[PDB]
């Protein structure tokens, strides 16, 4: 199950799917999760609502918690009963898992979320996902219990300057209503989020083109909102203004429209590191920003993790728990890197200490689905968070037809590499320990173990195998097209890596200048996807393997053409990073 619910009791019985039901509720229960219901499948189905006349004999049941759930399952009734009618729609969503074969097990189950809300921030620089992207996002949020999606894309112009002020064009405008549709649907807040800071003026008419603004995106049915105010210059950071301008905000719209949900802000200091150690910013903000107005923050440095003295610091100063805005696994500034890797390094029991946490994902929108699935998890219920058996969860849900592939694929695609942020992450831990028990020995004239020798012919044997059943699939074809040129880099890594193990288990002079030159060939080819395939004008190309295999393969490279040139006394380069 997941997210893990919060409380399950399994009976070791399991039961049919009745063929002929009784359903109790249908009338009076969250219609998106009657009609999930109803797509799912005499004897009672009980569902509903606290409240609700359907539900009435189990209000004891129901978790006293937004968004929670009690399920039942045994011989003779199904207990769908909500604690409000997004707790229904949770209590589906784990039903719909529990049902495989046409048969469920006994069960109960109480859930309910740690972290009120939950999910995913599209706030990177570069491509804004397409919109069939999000339509698909919207729905693996639903799935997944997340509550939150807030479209913040830095590179549209209606969002961003200049145009903040302006209206969606039509067509923008009916996609952006249609997605909002969709969000309802599937139990999320569409949130809109505007980011202004770079050239508004502090004055009545600026704050009037803001609120006009917002006015419109609500007639498209917007009901939670943002103002971001991150990465700006200017009169645009004076925290007493913003404050000002959030509660005007909050006092002439938010509480004067009767269903408006969230409202989130950003502010100029989002991170210890970015917070002026002599002034005023953060608890100016806490002081003086109303207490229903979210503030969003991203760790102790732009990218990082959340600890529990990093989530006490920030809350000690704005009087309110930290609403998380978590780079992960956003690649905008290392976008020749995927990080396809494990959502780790957030403290699991600090729950009660932040109002919301949000992913923002890399501009590969299913290529996140990894993190973003992981972090649904996460923050559903962090005591029971398990970082690989989900990150293995994930990559079976996006791909099961080539789940064994994509997870030696991602194993090794998971790594940032050096960068402007000095942020990493591990990778290719698995084959680590054979990686130097190989090259420790042979750079010194010391054997090999034939188990390490034979591990690394073995991953560089699978890497292949995968990336050629990986470029074929059209289960996810959107997530293929992604990943494609890294695919093919990760290829000739693998095939780069056979072939310096055949010079070192090298037999003879002839063989080995044959190899030699198959590895500076299989090396220029990747110059050659390095420079023409992700050409950006920040970080192009494709880098794959980049943490560990790689280096390997280079260093081991360097090594046994060192020794020839002992042995036979040559001339060979010994260098493969030579450059064009
Ligand atoms: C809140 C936040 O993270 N804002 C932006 C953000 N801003 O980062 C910086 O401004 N970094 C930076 C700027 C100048 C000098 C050093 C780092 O970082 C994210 C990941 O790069 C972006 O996706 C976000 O849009």
């Amino acid at each position: 199950l997941q997210p893990p619910p919060q409380q399950l009791i399994v009976q070791n019985k399991t039961i049919d799917l009745p063929a002929v039901y009784q359903l109790n509720g249908g009338e009076e229960a969250n219609p998106h999760a009657v009609k999930v219901l109803k797509e799912l499948l005499g004897m009672l189905i009980s569902i509903g609502e606290k409240g609700d006349k359907s539900v009435r004999k189990y209000s004891r049941q129901i978790p006293d918690h937004k968004e929670g759930y009690y399920l039942s399952v045994n011989e003779k009734e199904i207990v769908l009963a909500g604690n409000d009618e997004r707790g229904t729609y949770y209590a589906l969503q784990t039903f719909a898992q529990l049902l495989k074969d046409g048969k469920l097990p006994e069960v109960e189950i109480k859930d309910y979320p740690s972290v009120r809300y939950r999910g995913v921030v599209e706030g990177f620089y570069g491509t804004p996902w397409s919109h069939q992207a999000r339509l698909s996002q919207l729905k693996f949020y639903g799935k997944n219990k997340m509550n939150t999606y807030i479209y913040g894309p830095k590179d549209d112009p209606y969002h961003s300057a200049p145009n903040w002020r302006l209206p969606y064009p039509d067509k923008e405008a009916a996609q952006l209503q249609e997605l909002v549709a969709v969000a309802n649907e599937n139990e999320v807040d569409f949130v809109w989020a505007i980011h202004p800071g770079q050239d508004i003026k502090w004055n009545k008419e600026d704050r009037d083109l803001l609120l006009a603004k917002f006015e419109k995106m609500y007639q498209l049915g917007v009901r939670s909102f943002a103002v971001f105010f991150d990465d700006i210059s200017g009169e645009g950071t004076n925290p007493q203004k913003q404050a000002e301008l959030l509660n005007y905000i909050d006092e002439k719209f938010a509480q004067v429209k009767p269903d408006i949900n969230q409202l989130v802000m950003c502010p100029t200091e989002y991170n210890k590191s970015w917070s002026n150690p002599n002034g005023n910013y953060l608890t100016t903000l806490g002081d003086k920003l109303n207490p229903s107005i979210q503030i969003m923050w991203t760790g102790d440095r732009v990218i990082s993790d959340i600890t529990r003295d990093g989530i006490s610091w920030i809350n000690e100063r704005i009087k309110r728990p930290a609403y998380i805005w978590w780079n992960f696994p956003v690649s905008d500034y290392v976008r020749d890197h995927l990080l396809l890797g494990p959502v780790y390094g957030n403290d699991t029991t600090i729950a009660k200490e932040m109002s919301g946490f949000v992913t923002n994902p890399m501009e590969h929108a299913e290529s996140s689905k990894i993190a973003i699935y992981s972090v649904a998890s996460y923050a559903w219920n962090p005591a029971k968070y398990d970082t690989w058996q989900t990150w293995k969860d994930a990559i079976r849900t996006i791909l099961p037809s080539a789940a064994e592939e994509l997870e030696c694929f991602a194993m090794h695609n998971s790594d940032l590499g050096p960068n402007g942020h000095g942020y990493r992450r591990e990778e290719s831990m698995d084959i680590q320990p054979a990686a130097e028990r190989f090259l420790k020995a042979f750079k010194e004239g010391k054997n090999y173990d034939k188990a390490d020798f034979e591990t690394l012919q073995y991953t560089f044997e699978r890497m292949k195998e995968s990336a050629d059943i990986l470029l074929m699939n059209t289960e996810n074809k959107p997530l293929i097209v992604e990943i494609t040129p890294w695919v093919h880099q990760f290829k000739l890594t693998a095939e780069m890596g056979e072939e310096v193990l055949k010079m070192v288990e090298g037999r003879n002079e002839s063989y080995f200048l044959r190899k030699y030159n198959h590895v500076k060939a299989l090396q220029q080819q990747m110059f050659y996807i390095d420079q023409t395939s992700n050409q950006n004008p920040y970080q192009p190309g494709v880098k794959t393997a980049t943490r560990v295999i790689k280096p390997l393969i280079d260093r081991t490279f360097a090594t046994v053409v060192k020794f020839f040139n002992q042995k036979f006394n040559a001339h060979l380069d010994a260098t493969t990073d030579y450059m064009p």
